[PDB]
């Protein structure tokens, strides 16, 4: 045959679980419920006017199988669909009632009639609310090639329910941003080579690749064929450790799985990358970031909002085997925020008004951007070597460095310690806000936050939730509103911070 | 042609022979001395020579049965009979393979199995039209090799380079660069106290449904290709002809091709030009070579007196330039001092720089003269101590970058930070570079570090593993485009090693006599400009 559908949902208006089918909405007063969108017109135009030359065998064109549910919808100009050989399942009107150089039809059957008896590549179903449902219902679909607008639309027709046992995901694009919305594209479905082999002479057999994880617990991973989703910078790296992994106990006597050296690199133009396959929270990370700006080293401020990323580290227990014995609770000591606006000062206590004593990088990296964006020396380094045995701990973020390129700001974060498992998901939000919130403070265009990572590590009692983590598909990414009248660093509240169209799967406990 | 059909081919490996200079692929040729191999055994070729002379793939035979008529499976081995006698019995025939061997002197009627005898080659054409083989290999030795090639009957060559020297008597002949082009060349070993590398020549001419949707996904790609800087790939016939570049200079050369078909067109303080991306990781084993460009000539003695200053904790640099090492003269001139506003300043102080922050971080700088004696932190003697007592730390880290101290210094640091990571005695390393000149500056760089942590590593008592190089501002000069070319399209050899003197169990005491590069080939010093 060589039958395929492609459609593209949004989500519908009326705690949410979200779940595939959460994308399903078609039209609205027949017509799209997105006025319009580029980058998916752009998808279904290449894909539905493309051939292979040879792969026929086993000009030439593709089919569209659209119906008068959607054909009429189409303006005059596109019909009849360029390049494309048309058919309309109509029972209402035959080929007497219509204008362009169609084929009709009036039964499903009867385009098996019309296909035996035709030259094509490949068969594609264009659209009808009604025409994918009977579609599927008699098994004639075989790949569907699946865009997801991720934003919310008023509309009146859906897309008929996946069965999970009928049909599966063997491919998930990378994201995009158009039209002010982002959206991703999904696939469902129902003698220079032995020189390879000869180069691959030395690695592992196959049960020497080390680490005592099973295929069979990643199924669906190891199913998909491409991972081009950018979710998977962070999964793989996770699929690396859990496989290839050093195993190490720690400080604590625990238990690790490690590697050394990774870089993922997220394309903040197009997406803001709050992993998908767990549910993350951004109110805590992001008031963490307003203390650090703020320069703050005080325990207190954090723990009153309920902030409590800290606590641990501010204990009376806890100080005392850093020696820090002159340390009251929760007095942090020289950290993030002191070596930020005050890295040289001599560091006394967290209630001290440390105004004008040392060396306010952040003002300095900001003056760079805006005064010299082509330099190479605009790091913010919160590892003061003199000030480590001062700290509680010393900073897990080693520096920022900052690129500017065609009034676009790029930025490094090279990261000491790496927990994989709880850490970086986390991470990886921080100091992407950080690079919208330079951005719009500089008048830049965020571009990408490149995370380098040092000692990579999964917890040993981590590993059976990364599994199921692993096993789970990406949903598109979700977007960050700044508030875009705020213009210094210092002038950022929690009400400038929004996150649009979080689609994520179930909360997880790494633990228990 | 002949042996496109039977899939007839040669495998060979070949040192260095016993005797600036000049050095092409007919470097290697020793193939043999009296009747054995110039090396005792080799171990690493050995496992490759029997993984590729053993392999089989049952399915792609069919299509090679069909094509071979028109004109359990296994291979077929051919020998010269001097070759047969040099193997050592207990591994005689060569086992799952065909043996043949090629003599005159001797026939059928006197062997015990070992194997199917011929005596002239248009004969192994006769058994390959009869038998049921995969793939005929052409073991040699040298005189079989010789007059297979003069006869265009290999399809391709499966060359080992053992980068050592040993006593020869035999040579493989000269390959024609007309008859041979290297299409592929493999990563770097070290076996039995050698590196290695394998490399591929070929003859000249002078669900499959996964495979759409690859295009689909490539929708939107942006180069259909008019090429978005000024470099036409044509200039790059060698580079991009090579198939499989597994050898770890492709991870630099990589770089450099993506910066220059890629680079952003960017202009700096002076005006100079340069393209640019940001955050590339190149990781080297140290385990298996020393990673020095072979695409071009390296001296280190600079980069290592420099490297044992830094550690020393001076900041001198009259203390360089009296050894003839120029690298900081330029960053210590009144001249340079001047715009740095540094007119406090003397003359090749170049102030807080590596050598202070790593002894005494922290201190306040004075001059190049105050020893700062128990001032400020020693980091590098703390990372010395973490990784002997507190190798599972992650807090392993040496940093140059002093906030602090940046204006006092000449200028600042390019090198921010080292972290070491220690898995079963091994000691990998990570070096964070801000600002990378990938045409004269990384090279060194690399050697720098790589070197260092071998230092390290020894003083610890633990062998090295990866040296990891982070990438930040990666440039290349608008004035090293054509020259970078030209390296671009020299074909790797294998990494030399390096050997410190092991009686250095200090990181004080080591001193420029205790530092060998061995066995370093290469191809001629490139001029960036
Ligand atoms: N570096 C490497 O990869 C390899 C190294 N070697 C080394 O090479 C050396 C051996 O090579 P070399 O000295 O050239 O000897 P060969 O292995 O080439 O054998 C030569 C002998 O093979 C027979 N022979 C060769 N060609 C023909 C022909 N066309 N027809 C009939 N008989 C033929 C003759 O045997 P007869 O005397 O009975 O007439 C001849 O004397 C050793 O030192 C060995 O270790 C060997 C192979 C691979
Ligand atoms: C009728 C059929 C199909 C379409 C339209 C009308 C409007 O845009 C699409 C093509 C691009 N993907 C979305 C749907
Ligand atoms: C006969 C034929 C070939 C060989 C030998 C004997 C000894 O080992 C080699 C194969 C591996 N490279 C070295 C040469």
């Amino acid at each position: 045959f060589d039958i395929y559908a492609i459609c593209a949902c949004c989500k519908v208006e009326s705690n949410e679980v979200f779940n595939n089918y959460t994308f399903r909405g078609l039209g609205n007063k027949g017509v799209l419920p997105w006025k319009c969108n580029s980058l998916d017109m752009k998808y279904f135009c290449a894909v539905t006017t493309y051939v292979n030359e040879s792969k026929y065998e086993k000009k030439l064109q593709n089919v569209v199988v659209m119906g008068r549910t959607s054909w009429e919808s189409i303006p005059k100009k596109f019909k009849p669909l360029s390049n494309r050989i048309n058919v309309i399942l109509s029972r209402t009107l035959k080929k007497e009632d219509f204008d362009e150089d169609v084929y009709i039809i009036n039964k499903v059957e009867d385009l098996i009639v019309l296909l035996g008896k035709l030259n094509y590549y490949k068969c594609f179903i264009i659209g009808g609310s009604v025409v994918y449902q009977e579609f599927l219902e008699k098994k004639l679909i075989k790949k569907i090639y699946f865009t997801r607008i991720n934003s919310t639309y008023e509309c009146d027709v859906f897309f008929p329910e996946i069965n999970e046992n009928e049909y599966q995901i063997i491919s998930v694009s990378d994201v995009y941003t158009s039209n002010n919305t982002t959206l991703d594209f999904i696939i469902y479905k129902k003698e220079e080579e032995d020189d390879f082999v000869y180069f691959n002479f030395n690695k592992e057999k196959e049960e020497k690749n080390k680490n005592s994880i099973h295929p069979n617990d990643f199924q669906i991973y190891n199913s998909l064929k491409y991972k081009y989703h950018p979710e998977y910078q962070y999964l793989n790296i996770i699929y690396d450790i859990m496989m290839n992994g050093n195993k190490q106990s720690d400080r604590t006597g625990v238990g690790v799985l490690s590697k050394f050296g990774y870089i993922m690199k997220f394309d903040l133009s197009q997406y803001f990358p709050l992993l998908t396959t767990k549910k993350l929270f951004l109110r805590g990370i992001i008031e963490e970031l307003l203390w650090f700006i703020r320069g703050e080293t005080n325990g207190n401020t954090l723990l009153n909002k309920n902030v409590r990323i800290w606590e641990a580290n501010g204990t009376r227990e806890f100080l005392d085997n850093r020696k820090l014995f002159h340390r009251e609770v929760n007095d942090l000591g020289p950290i993030y925020g002191f070596q930020w606006r005050h890295f040289g000062a001599e560091y006394t206590n967290m209630y001290d008004n440390y105004e004008n004593k040392g060396v306010d990088q952040l003002k300095n990296i900001i003056n760079l951007i805006k005064n010299d964006p082509t330099s190479r020396r605009i790091l913010l380094c919160a590892w003061n070597v003199k000030d480590l045995d001062q700290m509680a701990l010393p900073p897990c973020h080693i520096l920022c460095q900052f690129y500017v390129f065609d009034g676009k700001l790029s930025c490094i974060m090279y990261q000491r310690s790496c927990d994989l498992g709880l850490g970086v998901p986390f991470n990886i939000a921080s100091y992407s806000i950080f690079t919208h919130m330079i951005a719009q403070v500089c008048n830049l265009q965020p571009a990408q936050f490149i995370h380098v990572l040092g000692n990579a590590h999964v917890y040993n009692n981590h590993i059976d939730s990364l599994k199921i983590q692993l096993n789970r598909i990406p949903y598109p990414f979700p977007t960050l509103k700044l508030n875009p009248d705020i213009k210094n660093i210092e002038d950022f509240t929690i009400s400038d911070f929004t996150i649009q169209n979080y689609v994520h799967h179930e909360k997880i406990s790494m633990d228990m």
